[PDB]
């Protein structure tokens, strides 16, 4: 019943936004539902609380001296539809795998038996930016099963989606963990839509949702809560609710096939994104040519 | 006379852009420079090769089965006025440490004599993003004494600065290793030569330059080369000059002191990026505003 779940993507591309508005439309529709904050900015939980910053476990266990010395209450809040909130903290500048301080989080949360408590999801907001054994620490742990990775169409949100990728194979023949979707965030890019399916087929997937640039979000963002608690007869309020939906209703979890560079390149210049650069300019001055 | 130095700082600001773009200046002008690309994409040595991407130390190890069966003259290549490139390669995604990498790829140089050359720089193109373990390794393990921070008039660009410095202030009492200044690049935003600046001062460091955007520099990277190999006499150039001036001239190298959260706010409300919120419209549906 209780699934395992994770969204990757990169940054600056309204990653948290999308869960987090994802996870309001899963609330508001029965599920009872616990975000696990994997970003080393706080912003992965802040919509849900309408908090500043939400209190994490690193800079909570830098106060109490030890991990144990905390209780349960204190780093798992909870905000709009009873959805179970925290941030795992990041890693100490300078110092710390970042997947370390995130093992501490789980590790805490597993024994406070918050995750044998009645849920019937957990997500995890991780970065995908690089995809190092520290990022990669959900899914080598197994506790993450099914992946969506958010991304857009423009070059480093699908390498970077593609990184994701490779990540899930490497535990392919380890465990459950699995490639659900691709969710396209619009960045009113013409191509997009079909860009983000192009390469959610050619990795195996589907794009199992499109989401529109409604300025909606950021109105509820400066509220500090998601579109589904501002203005819920919206148009993009829908849009959260109607990938929710696929979302339960997916069965589609997958092995990927990772592509190579210069694959992207093709879709990347086939859609228009990229342009075809010319040979002949290459290496010569403006005196030159 | 063989300093080393390091270019911290986020993605996505060209941060490798101005690197290359100075470490060309600094060899029309007489210098004999090697850049050390510790970016997970190969575009840190790019345009001094006019490459496609090169071949970086980690697929060239999975060629040659270890690192000790590749010769010198395969990894390090050399290109505009014999400035010696190499990339160090990403971690393999799912796996590795990305400081794990740039280890690998600095023993391999120490071994086969390439610091002990005749050489007057050593320039690590380092990510700045999050700052782990494996990306303070170069500040770790005192390889770059000189960091200088490239960041914009940017929220993240700036948080990053101040991270990359709580890294440099870590490893303050272990040895030489100290933070030169901030380069900023524009992003054409009101005030940010002068936001850059505070921070600059509020950390104990200068704003060493400003890098105007210019057209050139996107017409030049195009054709895989520098602005100072395409048009030398243009005025982006000569910006490139008079930063790579200032580098050599620099003595004033710090250990600084980093900045709050409400502290890197006040500066981004009181020069106008962040928007001072509204407190009563939080937690407010617009029904109820
Ligand atoms: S695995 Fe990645 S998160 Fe951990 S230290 Fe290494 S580079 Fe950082």
């Amino acid at each position: 019943a209780m699934r395992q779940c994770a969204i990757y993507g990169k940054g600056g591309i309204g990653k948290s936004t999308t869960t987090q508005n994802l996870v309001a439309a899963l609330a508001e529709m029965g599920k009872k539902v616990m975000i696990v904050g994997c970003d080393p900015k706080a912003d992965s939980t802040r919509l849900i609380l309408h908090s500043k910053a939400q209190n994490t476990i690193m800079e909570m266990a830098a106060e109490a001296g030890t991990v144990e010395d905390l209780e349960l209450e204190d780093v798992l809040k909870a905000g709009y539809g009873g959805v179970k909130c925290v941030e795992s903290g990041g890693p100490e500048p300078g110092v710390g795998c970042a997947g370390r301080g995130v093992i501490t989080a789980i590790n805490f949360l597993e024994e406070e038996g918050a995750y044998e408590d009645d849920l019937d999801f957990v997500f995890y907001d991780v970065l995908g930016e690089v995809v190092c054994g520290g990022f990669a620490m959900p899914i080598r742990e197994n506790k993450a099963q099914e992946i969506y990775i958010v991304c857009s169409g423009e070059m480093m949100a699908m390498y970077a989606a593609n990184n994701i990728s490779k990540g899930i194979v490497k535990y392919a023949n380890s465990g459950s963990v699995r490639l659900g979707g691709l969710i396209c965030n619009s960045r009113n890019t013409d191509r997009e839509d079909e860009l983000i399916i192009a390469l959610a087929n050619k990795l195996g997937t589907q794009m199992i949702h499109f989401v529109p640039r409604d300025n909606v979000v950021q109105r509820a963002e400066i509220r500090r809560m998601t579109v589904i608690e501002y203005d819920p007869k919206a148009k993009q309020a829908d849009e959260y609710r109607a990938l929710a939906r696929k979302v339960v209703d997916n069965k589609l979890l997958v092995i990927p096939n990772p592509i190579t560079m210069d694959e992207l390149e093709e879709l990347l210049m086939e859609f228009g994104i990229m342009e075809v650069e010319d040979e002949s300019i290459v290496g010569k001055t403006a005196e030159e040519v």
